[PDB]
This record gives structure tokens, sequence and C-alpha cells, in this order.
């Protein structure tokens, strides 16, 4: 049938998908992006917003001073 699946939008799973691949290349290669953004199925512009808001979400970020703030 028709497909497209989720431009926009996010999961637990979508997410940690996009967590396990971050962990991976906090930037992504453009061909990992656009291969997770057409197999996990979110757009290359999400995921670049995604990825570029990642590194200071305020918890995956603020390691004063290299402690684990965790």
């Amino acid at each position: 049938m028709d497909s497209k699946r989720t431009r926009q939008t996010y999961t637990r799973y979508q997410t940690l998908e996009l967590e396990k691949e971050f962990h991976f290349n906090r930037y992504i290669t453009r061909r990992r992006r656009i291969d997770i953004a057409n197999a996990l199925s979110l757009s290359e512009r999400q995921i670049k917003i995604w990825f570029q808001n990642r590194r200071m979400k305020s918890k995956k970020d603020r390691t004063l001073d290299s402690s684990p703030e965790h």
C-alpha cells in the first residue's frame, strides 16, 4: 500500500535507535544518516536537529569539570 513512515515525531523505540547511533557517531555520516532516516524512518532534517540538540541536552551535556553530573 502507500507508506512514508513519520517525517517528524518520535517514540521510545525511535529515540533508542537514534541514541545507539548517537553514541556511535555524534555527527553521523550523511550516508548513515540517510540510511537510518530511511530504515528507522525519521527525516534527515529531523535527525540533524535531534543530533544538533543532543550535544547540549542538559544531562548528556554538563560534565562539570569532567565530573559525572549524571
